[PDB]
Formats: C-alpha cells, structure tokens, sequence
C-alpha cells in the first residue's frame, strides 16, 4: 500500500546519535525521507517530549512537530498516523 | 595562547543543524575536536539550556555537562572556561 512515510521529510530533536540513526534508518524503511533539524524542507519534527522544552528555530507553517508516539504509532498501524492527535506543545 | 578547546571533543544538545554546525566549525577554529551527541569518546556536552530539560542518554562518569556560556565564555576569554561554573542544571560533575 502506501507506506507510512510516502512523502514525509522527518527531522528528529530529544534524541542521542544513536537513537537518531536508528529512527532515521526506519524512517526510509518506511518509505520517508529525513533531513537535519531545522531543515526548512522538513514535513515533520519528531520530538522526545520527555527531553524538550521548546524548539531551536522558529517551525514553517507547514511543519507538523509532534510527539514521539506519533512515529512508532504510524509504524505499528502501518498508516501514516494523524499528526493532529500528537502534537508537540510548551 | 593555549588553543581554548586543545585537549577536548565537545558535542551538542539543543541546536538546530545550522547552529550546531556553526558550533562545530568554531570548535575546530579554536582547536578542539568534535563528535556525535552520546559518543563515549566526548569529553564535553555542551547543551542549550533553554531547549532541553534532560538527557537522552547516561553520560560517562568523565564527562562534563555544560551550558552554552561555557563555550561562548571560553571564545571571548580565550581560554577554557570554568566546567564546574557552567555545570548543567541537572548534572553532577565527574567522578
């Protein structure tokens, strides 16, 4: 079908070099595209709400920076989960 | 005289790709080293405060954890700045 992150551009902030690369490696497993943080190409920021206050730049109107659920959620449904029950706040 | 990060690899929490680049060039200007964020390797993190409350991993017992200041404050001394002044809100020095 179409896989999770057909058309996705993710970026990824709250995370190690080691989570990073293993997230940025299912993110194409998954059929998206990932770029550095602040990337104004970017779709989405995945954020580890857990370790982040607040972002670096200022977002696009188009970025959609959401919560860490909101990629393993796509993952195990297979489908590109709604980015507007995982929003990132504060 | 002494290069203000001879002797030392720092990393980066809580900056964008381009101020994080920005910081990395300037770390090899003043003749320090770099690598990614949680390498054992690292002797430093530096870290925004203002972005992030935590860590996303357990640092080693030798690293030192410091705020921003610590490397803007170094560049304007022209020295190595203090790590225990610009300890990180929620790290304990090294062991």
């Amino acid at each position: 079908g179409v896989p999770p992150f057909q058309d996705c551009i993710l970026s990824f902030l709250g995370f190690s070099d080691e989570e990073k690369t293993n997230m940025e490696e299912m993110t194409e497993m998954q059929g998206g595209k990932y770029l550095p943080l602040g990337d104004e190409r970017c779709t989405h920021l995945v954020v580890e709400e857990n370790i982040v206050k607040d972002l670096p730049f200022e977002p696009s109107k188009k970025l959609y920076v959401v919560k860490q659920e909101w990629f393993w959620g796509s993952i195990q449904m297979d489908a590109r989960a709604g980015e507007t029950m995982y929003l990132y706040e504060k």
